[PDB]
Formats: C-alpha cells, structure tokens, sequence
C-alpha cells in the first residue's frame, strides 16, 4: 500500500519534499485517517493546534477549500501535503497559482475587492497579537492592507483582477508580494 509513483511524481515536482519523505509520511498519514481523506474540521484542528497564538479557523477554512481541487469536501494526501505546503514550505514565486486560488474566494475565476479583504483579513488572524505591533504603520491593519493591495492593482471597486494580473502584480511588484503574503512565519519574519 505504497504511496503510488503518479502521486509522488506530482508532488515532488510540486514541493521539495523528498520520495522517501513523503511515502513515509503517507504510511502514518493512512494509519490515523484510514480512508485517506481529511474533513475541514479535521483541517482546521491541526491550524487550531499549531497556531495556539492566533486565530486561525477562518484562514484554515479557505486554505481548505484552495486545495480541495476536486470539489469533495474532503483533502486526500497530496491535497493536504499541498496545503500543509502552502502555508509552511518552499518560495512564494512557485506557489502564484495557489496564491491566486486562495484570493478567488467564490472561484469564479476573477478576484474581488472584497475577496482581497476577506482574505487579507483571514491571513492577518494568523499573526500574534503581539507580532501586529510591529507591522508598518500604514499596513498594521486588515482594512488598510487590503485597501493598498486593491491600489497597488490599479483597481476601480468593481474591477476584477484575472490571474495573470495577479502574477505579475506578486512577481513585479514586491510590495504587493510583501502584503499578499499568506505564509504566517513570512508575514512575522517580514515586520
Ligand atoms: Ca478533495
Ligand atoms: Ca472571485
């Protein structure tokens, strides 16, 4: 019951993470979810668990629903390493799409003004209070982060921003990387 070659293939191409690694963590992974499939609320209990500092349901519920790719209701193993991935692992430049996936809040293919605040406001939930302190003072709360995101696009408020905009923007524009960030540690290590 071996981790099958088309799944590691695709994940390692995907993360960093070694064959070895990931099979290894598959057996465990089987042992305690003996389906192979993780709800949201099994989801948002290890972000609950690993961020006692923060709030995180809200960011676990819509990193749940970017990476549950075939609309199931439930993560299988490489959507979950994908996820834990997201949040934890590798550089920002390879994860745009992802990136991108998580901002389309309604998935229709376009990003809102007010899905950039929903999200904005999800991945500020994850920083300590504490942490917030020390964020510049022009970017220290969610309405003033999503705000200047959503001006840095050059948005008008009912304007859509495509994925290819949005790659660009995160690629060309390192203030708008800075403040779409969406790993925790990123978003600390920055301010
Ligand atoms: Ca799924
Ligand atoms: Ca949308």
């Amino acid at each position: 019951g071996a981790l099958s070659k088309e799944i590691l293939e695709e994940l390692q191409l995907n993360t960093k993470f070694t064959e070895e690694e990931l099979s290894s963590w598959y057996q465990s992974f089987l042992k305690e979810c003996p389906s192979g499939r993780i709800t949201r609320q099994e989801f948002q209990t290890i972000y609950s668990k690993f961020f006692p500092e923060a709030d995180p349901k809200a960011y676990a519920q819509h990193v749940f629903r970017s990476f549950d790719a075939n609309s199931d209701g439930t993560l299988d193993f490489k959507e979950y390493v994908i996820a834990l991935h997201m949040t934890s692992a590798g550089k920002t430049n390879q994860k745009l799409e992802w990136a991108f996936s998580l901002y389309d809040v309604d998935g229709n293919g376009t990003i809102s003004k007010n899905e950039v605040l929903e999200i904005v406001t999800a991945i500020f939930k994850m920083i300590s209070p504490e942490d917030t302190k020390h964020l510049p003072e022009d970017e220290n709360t969610p309405e003033k982060r999503a705000a200047k995101i959503w001006g840095f696009f050059g948005k008008k408020d009912d304007d859509k921003l495509t994925e290819k905009e949005f790659i660009e923007g995160t690629l060309a524009n390192k203030e708008i990387l800075r403040l779409i960030q969406f790993e925790p540690q990123k978003v600390k290590e920055k301010l």
